[PDB]
């Protein structure tokens, strides 16, 4: 799953890369529109645990990167 | 089937949650665009049985929740 989800990080950053942004808030809420079924539950809780309106865009990805935890064998 | 369909309730409410709505009518007709093959037949009949244009958004879900009827054994 996560090996696909590692790639799933890559293009969605690359998609919003070439397009502009008027601010930072709508960028971080754009991701959850594409996210998976149990991950969006974590994604919903993660904004509510943030007391401020936004912790910056990479930090949302790193918690999803910390959601990965997957090494292979060989 | 329905154990998946219980989850299928959850995100589609959560998807439209963070997005706005100008009214209530287009929200209830958005669901049937994703619904299953025999369920959309029930979904088509359910609006026609409503004499008024809309009975509110949860009531459509509860009839789908009443469509479930599935307990497990252990």
């Amino acid at each position: 799953d996560s090996h696909k989800l590692k790639n799933f990080i890559s293009e969605i950053m690359l998609n919003m890369s070439m397009i502009s942004w008027p601010n930072d808030a709508s960028r971080i809420v754009y991701c959850r529109r594409h996210l998976l079924n149990p991950a969006a539950q974590w994604a919903n809780d993660f904004v509510q645990e943030q007391g401020i309106l936004e912790i910056t865009f990479d930090t949302f990805i790193q918690g999803l990167y910390q959601h990965f935890y997957k090494p292979p064998d060989i």
